[PDB]
């Protein structure tokens, strides 16, 4: 298993209450990490995480 670990002093995002299903890419330090619910903030693809995210 290679994923990416949420590190020390990074938090999980807060998913919101909306009725929606968003996919969303948030940097987690050195890795890029996939969400799905009604989450905001990171990025909308991988792509653009992993251009903004030590690699």
């Amino acid at each position: 298993a290679a994923e990416c670990t949420v590190p020390i002093g990074w938090s999980e995002p807060v998913k919101g209450l909306c009725k929606a299903r968003f996919t969303r890419y948030y940097c987690m330090g050195n890795c890029c990490k996939v969400y799905e619910g009604c989450y905001t903030g990171g990025y909308s693809r991988m792509g653009e995480c992993a251009r903004n995210c030590p690699g």
